[PDB]
């Protein structure tokens, strides 16, 4: 049984708050930081247990805390955590991910960042109150080098990311606790997500039990450009009949993602949106590509969700490459004038968060081995190509987007720009005080 009171809640349950702030910091004084941390943790650090408690018993803000390798070093915590990528940091790994390094910005361009406080709350003012509480408690023991703040989109776009698609539908379920499991949801041993638990194969210090590694990515999105691209390349028809340009553009977007904007998976709804299905957690994940392993009519081989979770393209259930996501959009809505121009005029995007016990098996495997690999999934009659949303290999050519002309290739401009990121370790709540602050 997992000790839910000891696991940082964003890892297992997800904050699911309307607003979130990532406060990136450096440690200035290890001794002063450690005593501040011992004060802070029992008061503010939110467990999985709290996140599944009655909302009345919940605090106004949830706080979680992760450390980079240099943060652990600054604190004299020098035990090897057993991950191949964590020690060097993400900037050193960015070229491997396919990133254009010229688009990276401070303070991510190095290993200056020692950690991140994640604050989830209902309003920006509450984020400010909890940020000020960090300032008051830690004082000059830290320097806040950057804060990145996000917000759920308004109205019926709540839960949707900036291109318009419902995000946060498909997550693995870990064994070791009692929770609801939906049809089609992968059930994995807890060590796929939690370091030191069954299923983890990395060599972990005992104090690393029930922690997890976060891959953080700051993505800027080019929404008018995406919209204009789908209009310019609108699919003329599908199996059900001819499409108006607007229908064909919406369909092309769905083909790129593998889901309609509503969340309806195209493997179940291959020709038209089914918003009732999109909003149905009991059915919106109940598919595995077994009905489309050797053709692309129902779903392209290279659609976002199929690349990042290949399901039956792997030949059966595989524990190893599942990961939890707790991303949040940021920035203003895209104006009518922006969409008309087809050109981005404001900074908006995704503060992307993915948790796994082995960075190389979760985020990094999904990115490099799968999304960036034109020849993945394997053994297909048409080359899948590069995942159109986040695949980084050039040329960004993907096949099969038009179900009636599957050999047609699309060369897709990059609409998602990495601006920085880092690899963090989130310890257990007890480890925060018993180890990190010792
Ligand atoms: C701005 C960039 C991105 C956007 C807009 C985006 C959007 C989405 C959307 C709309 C979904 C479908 C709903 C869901 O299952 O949650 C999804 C699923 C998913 N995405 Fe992304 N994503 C982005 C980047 C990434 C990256 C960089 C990765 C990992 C390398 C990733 C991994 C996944 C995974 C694992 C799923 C669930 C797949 C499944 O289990 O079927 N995404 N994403
Ligand atoms: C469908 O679209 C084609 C052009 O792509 C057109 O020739 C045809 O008349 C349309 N309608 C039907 C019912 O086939
Ligand atoms: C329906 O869900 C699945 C089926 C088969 C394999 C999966 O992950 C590799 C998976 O997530
Ligand atoms: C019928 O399915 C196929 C036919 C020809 C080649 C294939 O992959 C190499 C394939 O999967």
């Amino acid at each position: 049984i997992l000790p839910l009171n000891n696991i940082q809640g964003d890892i297992l349950v997800g904050m699911k708050k309307q607003k979130e702030r990532f406060v990136f910091f450096q440690v200035n004084d290890a001794t002063s930081f450690k005593t501040a941390l011992k004060t802070y943790v029992p008061e503010r650090i939110t467990s999985a247990a709290i996140l599944i408690s009655d909302p009345s018993q919940q605090p106004l803000a949830f706080v979680n805390l992760g450390f980079s390798n240099t943060g652990l070093q600054a604190l004299g915590i020098t035990d090897d955590l057993g991950d191949a990528q964590f020690p060097d940091g993400q900037f050193a790994d960015a070229a491997n991910l396919g990133d254009d390094l010229s688009q990276w910005v401070a303070p991510f361009t190095g290993t200056t960042i020692h950690g991140v406080f994640l604050i989830g709350s209902d309003q920006d003012d509450f984020l400010d109150q909890f940020t000020d509480d960090i300032s008051s408690t830690f004082g000059s023991s830290i320097t806040q080098v950057q804060a990145l703040s996000g917000s759920a989109r308004p109205g019926d776009q709540a839960g949707h990311e900036h291109f318009g698609f419902l995000d946060g539908i498909s997550q693995p379920s870990v064994t070791g606790w009692e929770t609801t499991v939906f049809p089609g949801q992968a059930v994995v041993p807890p060590g796929i997500i939690l370091t030191g638990r069954d299923g983890d194969t990395g060599t972990r210090p005992s104090w690393a039990l029930d922690g997890s590694f976060m891959a953080f990515r700051h993505f800027q999105q080019k929404v008018p450009e995406f919209n204009a691209y789908t209009l310019a390349n609108a699919i003329p028809a599908n199996s059900a009949g001819n499409l108006t340009q607007q229908e064909g553009a919406e369909f092309l977007g769905a083909r790129m993602f593998g889901r309609w904007k509503s969340g309806a998976p195209i493997d179940l709804a291959p020709t038209a949106d089914d918003p009732a299905l999109g909003a149905d957690p009991q059915r919106n994940n109940n598919f595995d590509y077994s009905d489309t392993l050797t053709d692309e009519t129902r779903c392209p081989f290279g659609a976002h969700v199929r690349k990042t979770n290949p399901r039956q393209d792997l030949g059966g259930p595989v524990d190893t490459f599942h990961a939890m996501r707790s991303s949040i959009p940021y920035g203003p809505e895209t104006s009518d004038a922006e969409l008309a121009s087809g050109v981005t005029a404001q900074d908006r995007g995704l503060l992307f968060v993915e948790y796994q016990s082995i960075i190389g098996n979760g985020f990094r495997f999904q990115q490099i081995n799968w999304a960036n690999n034109a020849n993945f999934p394997f053994s297909k009659p048409i080359t899948p190509g590069i995942e159109p949303i986040i695949g980084q290999t050039t040329p960004r050519t993907v096949g099969g987007l038009d179900p009636l002309n599957q050999n047609e290739t699309f060369t897709v401009p990059l609409f998602v720009i990495p601006k920085g990121g880092e690899y963090f370790f989130l310890p257990s709540i007890s480890a925060l005080t018993a180890t990190i602050a010792a």
